[PDB]
């Protein structure tokens, strides 16, 4: 038919880097099995414990096999910490007391900190009630890092620095890890005192290094996204030093328990089999991503990242150029997910955004954003976030199916 | 029952005689227990809880309707409107953290007024450790009002140690290793309405540990803005592997859940997975377990009375709490007892029990503790310092039978 | 009602008191005998450990099901989640020792509907001993609820492979059978023919006596585990325990030939299935207190109710007499209104497959279909006898049959 | 790696010849994903299908409801496919009885069957429970010395007894080709004209998903298999399945549970979701483990030693072999899998004695479901010309770089 030969034309276009995103997965593999084998883990690991949770060799372990691979000395890796939100609440809240200041150095980070850094809701346990300053530097009209500016706005009360990798929403490229090197080297220079911290969510094995190789000192996600393979149904993390790991043991729990306790119930396995199968499934929304990019280029719209662009994470995205052919398409995926086809999706108001969106996600975990789901705002020129697959087959299927529905 | 076990002939006589003895508090259990029950019925009927509550959740967490309503039925039972009953809280000590730490700002006081409170607390308010993100290090303040020489609260000293800096006043309702007696709803509704009037500002919160459906009422019936304990203990019927609830006043409990998962975030958050049912069913069968180990320290308190040895509390005594101590008064008695407690555990009975070092304390202790959960003190348990006159607190139990077979088991261990 | 209900029940227990610490005694001695074997194979939270894929080598559940043995009175044990019920065990114990040729004797009489079904006198043969060319033959009982031991032993001929006895009632009008009263059965039968396999469906009768049938010489039995021996608190499963060569047979019904007994994943359902032995006694002691009340309780208010308060007791039914419709069938919906779970899920005469008569059905039950728990059933017809039997705890069982009671009223 | 600068040319070139091959386990990757997809489509599956069920496991509208999508996508009319069937050998002795009675023969046509099936029979099993004992008579058509069904031999020994014919897809240690489809289609073809009654069935494990088609497609009555294999997707701790025609699940149904309660009742408990997870993963993780067998068939050759299938041979399972030729590097190489595998890797195993094997056997199994051959897996008898299996892999790359590693670990 009319879509084959095309589909046909962009694979056999984009060769060239599909076949290299399958080396940093094979580096990315090998890494993960080298910690595997270095710590001995064995099935031993899988076993639960319960109640007080002390004693958990398969708890601990993970947590150090976590931080071996994401380059850090500590790791603390539990289901506990409920998501990548409240992972990256706890390293700041884990670190920040009375007269501090937390610097992000990247610009105003996705909604959810303004709340948690109290300038949202009036405070409900924020920043704003423990007096702990906050400054979102903003970036270059070009995208880049506003160096003089950061420069300027650190001093003796800045406690703290913040990264935030992947673009979201953003408008502005998903920062590479060695614009991430760059950055941590050059804060530093003006404050080695300075704790350095990177929300690394989206990131993760797509390239060969995370931030904590390069000299960040703490670092978080979520497992309901890249570092899960798509099979852990809950949990966050946070690797880093590991004094800076102390104190998001001491803070998630309590004084006296640090990192101790807290059972880990029947969780264990699942999270050792997705980190093995991690780097590959990631691979497989990264090999969709580019494709995404390939094959919406050629029917005739603006992609971004463009397919031949280097890639830190698994964001994407399309302009459609028409509100019509937005939600269509978004509909056509939710309609190639594997679970919830029949629960097509409509146009929502969005809160504090003052226009609507629609939403896109038929995933086997709630929210798990390693798995194909389409969604964005709707307002010129129309460009809708298309990104997650837990396998390549899967991405290709769905915009193979979504392009049939509104072609 | 079977005293037919070697010694335990001369034993069967005393129990038969015991049991005589004590059936009038053990009716009195029953009842309770059965008022108990009978208030946790009414609550599943107002909230028709279904198997639809069982149902898991993963992911985020949101929209999980068996949550939230199992958090608004131990709020309805423990006599608030809000609560935070989840996996989150991994256990009693943490729910007391969560509870301070999300109600603490800095430049307040927390005003203990039970005195001294159990070892932990003092992490927390960082007087023991450091930098472990303590009270110090946010400028929380913390005073410890001693007790009477009697063991009540020193209402003088309360009154001079209130001003407009207290923002949250502790009250410990179980002893613990305390030389003093289990404080009661009674001596708690007369001890939070003294400090409301000194200041009606005051955040009163209590600790509800070992204490729970032990009498008709809990601390959030009678004043108190918040209180907590562990699920592994009497509210969990020896069934839930893990958790900590928060109950009290609608907001105080809202800014606990923020301060355990994050802001923005709250209390909406964070998957059950399977952990829903065992909870559900604990709680329905609680008033009951903690019963059956209610009776069993009635049990131990007359029975070792006749053998010769100082109990606390004494049978006879009212009860607001799980606690009990026998006074072995020898050091090979004592160990020799503790050891066949363990022995008489349903897992784990031949790990037998030596004396190890307490860290922080200049004694030697000695723990049995043979549970189903590692840690869960609503089951059977024995332990105590090794210190003249040889006090070792028995307490706990799943099902009577167990107790009484178990420090029956004991005595006829006792045959050295 | 409410004060004038109360002297009564006062009056009920302060009666009752002295057969409900007979019922304690016996709950010492099944949780002291739980405790001893327990005690006996060192059994530690390390045999929780769950185990997938092929289940080979799995230290947890294997000595699980030791101990269900020598607790029971017998050498082997079988008990896993794989039987997924009571009639399952049933069905997998006499299709695992009955072969082409056979003939089973059950002789205390027509056994239980489920039955009915597995050697095909009823459905069509779906899997049946018809389809084995294997026969069934049940003895009725005495008129007066006893064995016709005269047609029992001349019934036993050559083909006669395996014994059947049911030791709880079911719906039948039959008191349920004694461990003494069983000990006699296969004595007789053995006597008349050593070589028959005594069978027994020990289903609600564990730990209500200080035996099992295994004691008094049974050649092998079996039950639901989400009832008594489950404590309420496991999920799933079923028990054969019986001989070394009888368990093992069953082995090769319920996996496969060249499997036994060394395959199946316990997954995570261990720790449930011990902690519930272990509390299983004094569990299935809260139904029987319970029962002895529920029939001392409705004796004082003029029903007749069965067994006797003062009845010796060998499992959990008990049932009363309504005598009028409308009475026993509010009373059984003021039941599952009093229950921890689906209280506002009412319950009507519905129709029933296979049943001449309507039936109504409370069931507030956290396990479904956990008949350890405060269940009321009967089938709808004169002169309405409802069973009232179960209740995790004592007290759910009091509170909930007074409370029945206060709807009869208003 | 340590030797890897001779090797890194080589896999390279493996690769670059290897192209065209693994294109083409992509499309029906690709093919049998979309069919995976569309049958979710078509029964709306939802999160609502993975609620837990205790108790006698009654209206559990998840269970009944995911053996109707393996069905759909297996091409038969059912499907009993659920937890209380603890492996593949249980689905397949589930299914042999479910279905024959006294009287009654068993044809296996594609010679003897793999070990197992024999305890089943009583040719082995000192008659256990095994066909023996209920009057069942067993027989295989052993195949001809060219590896083919001997199809005059399998007319005649079908007689007016024959209820039930036996074919088994994968090869085991048969020293023959695991057989197609296609070579299926034919084989039910024959059998259903010689006698029309015949129920055939097919053994179809490690076969799953690996063709674009399955047994019941091309009309087989009967399939069986684990789902700690193909099916399972790799993330399925237990289970097994049957499918094919209507009263013949059924009729599985009541030897499996009981008579008269059929497929009504059984517990899930907390296995929904990683079973239907599992099946719209499936077809892609079987892939990488035949886009790795290719693969280890197109280095192991280049590397000397005889490899079978050929890389470029047509595939209708995950079955993979390799001729070591000294018993020394076939132990080795064996190691040197084990210890490339995720978990258990200090585990390293030696030559021990087999039960029910003239010869001792060297198995590394560094998997993390207890036997779940979707993993990679090296094993294989210790005998002239040693012939090792090492076969499956949940991705392409743990595939590559374990194997990499042992021809480093020795060579």
């Amino acid at each position: 038919e009319k879509i084959a030969p095309i589909v046909k034309e962009v694979e056999s276009q984009i060769t060239e880097v599909h076949k290299r995103a399958d080396e940093v997965i094979e580096s990315n593999q090998f890494r993960v099995l080298e910690s595997f084998g270095k710590h001995k883990i064995s099935d031993s690991h899988f076993i639960p414990t319960t109640g007080y949770g002390y004693d958990d060799i398969g708890r601990d372990t993970l947590e150090k096999v976590y931080a071996d691979v994401f380059g850090a000395e500590a790791g603390l890796v539990r289901p506990q910490i409920i998501s990548g939100t409240h992972a990256i609440s706890t390293a700041l809240f884990g670190i920040l007391r009375p007269g501090d200041e937390l610097l992000y150095i990247t610009g105003k980070p996705y909604d959810t900190l303004e709340e948690i850094v109290g300038v949202r809701g009036k405070g409900v346990g924020s920043f704003k009630e423990y007096n702990i300053g906050y400054n979102a530097v903003p970036l270059t009209e070009g995208g880049l890092v506003d160096f003089e500016a950061v420069a300027a706005a650190i001093h003796s009360n800045t406690k703290m620095i913040g990264i935030q990798r992947s673009k979201g929403y953003a408008t502005r490229p998903s920062f590479t890890i060695s614009q991430i090197k760059e950055m941590i080297a050059f804060v530093k220079e003006i404050k080695p005192d300075v704790v350095v911290f990177v929300d690394n969510c989206y990131g993760e094995f797509i390239e060969e290094q995370e931030p904590c190789h390069v000299g960040a000192d703490l670092m978080a996600g979520s497992l309901i996204k890249n570092p899960g393979g798509g099979i852990v149904k809950t949990g966050g993390y946070i690797v880093g030093k590991e004094q800076y790991v102390e104190a998001c043991a001491y803070r998630l729990t309590s004084p006296g328990i640090g990192a101790e306790a807290g059972a880990s119930l029947y969780s264990l396995q699942e999270m050792y089999q997705g980190f093995f199968l991690a780097p590959h499934v990631a691979g497989q929304a990264l090999k969709g991503a580019i494709f995404t990019a390939a094959f919406l280029e050629k029917l005739g719209m603006n992609t971004s990242p463009a397919w031949n662009a280097p890639r830190t994470d698994l964001i994407q995205s399309v302009q459609f150029d028409d509100k019509d052919r937005m939600i269509a398409f978004c509909q056509a995926i939710q309609y190639a997910s594997p679970i919830n086809s029949h629960f097509t999706p409509y146009a929502n108001y969005m809160p504090g955004y003052e226009d609507d969106v629609i939403m896109a996600a038929g995933t086997f975990i709630q929210g798990a954003s390693i798995e194909l789901s389409a969604d964005g705002p709707i307002r010129p020129p129309y460009v809708a976030y298309v990104q997650g697959g837990l396998t390549y087959s899967h991405v290709k299927i769905a915009i193979c199916s979504a392009i049939d529905e509104l072609i």
